[PDB]
């Protein structure tokens, strides 16, 4: 473990890899061009929050791969929402639906979190799915967050 922190409630671990922060502009789905420190590099991670677990592999701006382990579907949403906009993936940035200021956070990573924490329908409608293999132990999500043995949102499988 080369690094410990907390986001959105999930204790991350560093297991593998590195990266420099490098601030730069995106624009919001809403419009509002923001400034992001960008984590630039591949970084593999476990997540453990009060009720889901998960393994984050990811590169600048890029979820590679996200198996959650959760209770219930509302824990495992969770997970995946604080994994989305952890990503920092364009995608996530572009499904933005109103203005982040400091009423909703802090810095813009947790504006973007309490955003879709309230709401993450367009998130999980406009990230993409695909379809999957079989594997034991693992199943697909979809994005209304019902299970699939066929289809997965992209990237993201449960254990």
């Amino acid at each position: 473990i080369s690094s410990s922190f907390s986001f959105g409630g999930f204790t991350f671990k560093r297991t593998s890899g590195s990266s420099v922060k490098k601030e730069e502009e995106v624009l919001t789905g809403n419009l509002q061009t923001l400034k992001i420190r960008v984590h630039e590099g591949y970084e593999e991670f476990t997540m453990v929050g009060r009720r889901a677990t998960a393994i984050l592999r990811k590169a600048t701006r890029r979820l590679i791969q996200l198996i959650v382990s959760g209770r219930d579907e509302q824990s495992i949403a969770e997970a995946i929402i604080v994994a989305m906009v952890f990503s920092q993936e364009d995608c996530m940035i572009k499904a933005v639906r109103g203005d982040l200021n400091f009423g909703s956070g802090l810095n813009p990573m947790h504006q973007l979190l309490r955003h879709f924490q309230k709401d993450a329908k367009v998130l999980f409608q406009n990230w993409g799915i695909e379809p999957i293999d079989n594997v034991m132990g693992m199943i697909g999500i979809l994005p209304d967050m019902t299970p699939s043995t066929e289809m997965s949102l992209r990237g993201v499988r449960v254990s």
